[PDB]
């Protein structure tokens, strides 16, 4: 089975690029990343950034998680993200997704050895 942390790079580790290269860029990746096979996916942030600065978030600055948990991390810098949101008129299996680019700190759950995240909690 896929752990945790492999489940987190496929939902939300874009290295690729830096940023959204057009506005299409949500509908594909939502595709690649198999987050329209069984519904569509409503709400998923992509993060442009290497491996490394996104797994040092969990050195950085420690707050509680949406859930209540306290093993969640706040970037001490922005990253770049894509936000990705089903349109009102999106219909499983035609997913349609707008993609907002942004600059934002990230908050993420990090857990196992190495410690590294495990959930996208939201960005700030
Ligand atoms: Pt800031
Ligand atoms: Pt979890």
């Amino acid at each position: 089975k896929e752990t945790a942390a492999a489940k987190f790079e496929r939902q939300h580790m874009d290295s690729s690029t830096s940023a959204a290269s057009s506005s299409n860029y949500c509908n594909q990746m939502m595709k690649s990343r198999n987050l329209t096979k069984d519904r569509c996916k409503p709400v998923n942030t992509f993060v442009h950034e290497s491996l490394a600065d996104v797994q040092a978030v969990c050195s950085q600055k420690n707050v509680a998680c949406k859930n209540g948990q306290t093993n969640c991390y706040q970037s001490y810098s922005t990253m770049s993200i894509t936000d990705c949101r089903e349109t009102g008129s999106s219909k499983y299996p035609n997913c349609a997704y707008k993609t907002t680019q942004a600059n934002k700190h990230i908050i993420v759950a990090c857990e196992g050895n190495p410690y590294v995240p495990v959930h996208f909690d939201a960005s700030v």
